[PDB]
């Protein structure tokens, strides 16, 4: 039984001014490469424990002695996100009235349904560095996101977002990415009723309004239309969960379509940024998957059986994952009093955060060439230890868009390395901008045709 190390505080705000960053993630790795596999954070009103090795997040993920938490960052993106599935409690009835419907829409089968709107989208971001000039670069980030939200967009609810046809984002997606920014910010506040924050809260009402407006409209427009396009829309209107025999009501269907374009904008667009960072730092890597590209993708269309066997592919995507998680944390509660690796006696309700970068280079399980990329790590995943990589999360909370986010980046990263070669011209620092998720910040990149048609 030890005592938990604990960060330098700040008087009456305890550990909450280390938050007081534009980085608080990389800001908590660093805390916890000092004190290591486990610490006490403690702001007014609250304590969490952030862990970092696999021994004990394996414990952690034991959903018999924990369940998903709500973090405050998603209490906060509950505001507009609601009931969804994202930011529901597991004992709220629509979480597993939605998982039951929503799970046959997110399945490997129904990736072949949602393949030929995918690649709609891709060929359109290949299309536009094809027709790029000799002198340009490519904005990474800003690219990955126009593909990304554009995807979902459409296998969605058939609603095309054309982000490759605009500099300014759709009106949208102005008010979802700044709904973000107040949700985020709102956790560094020591003090939030201040009158120098009326501004914010009145903004976030206006932002929440624009989301519900257009999203009720196109459900509302669905409903009067009467069409039936294979999209998530149609088979939240027509679904019924078969334990309750009841479908999701409106006001529902709307959160999940919230959840979905959130996911769609911040998670799988970072994956694909980051993915693309390691290649250009690892020519060898590049050089492999590269290979792979040329091999499988024999069509001028990638087929949905061609992008399965992607597999270097697959494991460059892991590898990114597994040093930048796009997602980083996930927030746990213990459902009864427990001990945590025979040392830390936690009570019923007590809270953990998973610090997902830091479980990810744990040395026990890794190596000491931890910090290097290096797919080939995922060709056996027996291999691998139990609860050792959680990109996706844990369990019956787990990222149901898994396979989706998989499929896409896949068959997007297979693409951009069958059509190009790429130059870190600029020799790119790694800056990583922190919202709801981790991107690369200023990725930039010169991209030469190898002038295969389309
Ligand atoms: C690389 C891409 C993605 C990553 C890394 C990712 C990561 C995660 C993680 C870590 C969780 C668990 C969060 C927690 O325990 O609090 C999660 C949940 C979720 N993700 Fe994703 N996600 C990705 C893409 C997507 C996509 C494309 C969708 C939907 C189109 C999506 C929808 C969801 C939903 C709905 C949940 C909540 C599931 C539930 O609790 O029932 N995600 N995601
Ligand atoms: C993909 C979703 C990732 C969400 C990860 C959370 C991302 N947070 C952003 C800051 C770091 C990280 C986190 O540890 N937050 C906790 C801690 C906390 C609680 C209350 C006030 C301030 C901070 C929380 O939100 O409860």
């Amino acid at each position: 039984i030890k005592e938990m190390p604990q960060p330098k505080t700040f008087g009456e705000l305890k550990n909450l001014p280390l938050l007081n960053t534009d980085k608080p993630v990389q800001a908590l790795m660093k805390i916890a490469d000092e004190l290591g596999e486990i610490f006490k954070f403690e702001a007014p009103g609250r304590v969490t424990r952030y862990l970092s090795s696999q021994r004990l997040i394996k414990e952690a993920c034991d959903e018999s002695r924990f369940d998903k938490n709500l973090s405050q960052a998603l209490k906060f993106v509950r505001d507009f996100a609601g009931d969804g599935l994202f930011t529901s409690w597991t004992h709220e009835k629509n979480w597993k009235k939605a998982h039951n419907i929503l799970l046959p829409s997110f399945s490997q089968q129904a990736m072949k349904g949602y393949h030929a709107m995918m690649v709609d989208i891709a060929v359109q971001l290949v299309q536009k560095w094809e027709r790029l000039n000799a002198d340009e670069h490519i904005e990474v980030p800003e690219d990955m996101t126009r593909l990304t939200l554009d995807t979902i967009g459409l296998c969605g609810f058939n609603y095309r977002f054309n982000s490759f046809y605009r500099d300014q984002p759709h009106p949208f997606i102005t008010s979802m990415v700044r709904a973000l920014d107040e949700a985020m910010n709102k956790l560094q506040r020591a003090n939030p009723d201040d009158p120098a924050y009326d501004e914010n809260k009145r903004q976030f009402q206006e932002d929440i309004k624009v989301m519900n407006d257009l999203v009720d409209k196109i459900i509302a427009d669905r409903k009067a239309s009467g069409e039936q396009s294979d999209d998530l829309l149609t088979h939240m209107l027509n679904g019924k969960d078969p334990e309750t025999g009841e479908p999701l009501d409106d006001e529902n269907i709307r959160y999940q379509i919230i959840t979905f374009l959130i996911a769609g904008h911040e998670t799988t667009s970072g994956l694909l940024s980051f993915a693309l960072y390691f290649l250009v730092k690892n020519p060898h890597v590049l050089q492999k998957a590269a290979e792979e590209a040329a091999r499988v993708l024999v069509d001028p269309v990638p087929s949905y059986k061609q992008v399965k066997q992607l597999k270097y592919v697959g494991m460059v995507l892991n590898e990114a994952l597994r040093l930048w998680p796009t997602a980083p944390a996930f927030s746990l509660y213990a459902k009864e009093d427990t001990v945590l690796g025979g040392e830390y006696p936690l009570e019923k309700g007590d809270e953990l955060m998973v610090l997902i970068p830091q479980l990810h280079r744990d040395k026990t399980i890794w190596g000491d060439d931890v910090e290097e990329f290096r797919p080939e790590r995922f060709e056996n995943p027996s291999a691998i230890p139990q609860h050792a990589f959680k990109p996706f999360g844990n369990g019956q909370r787990a990222c149901i868009g898994q396979q989706f986010a998989l499929h896409e980046a896949t068959l997007v990263l297979g693409m951009m390395l069958k059509h190009f070669d790429f130059e870190d011209h600029t020799n790119y620092e790694l800056d990583i901008k922190e919202t709801l998720t981790l991107k690369p910040e200023g990725f930039v990149v010169k991209a030469k045709s190898k002038k295969i048609p389309l």
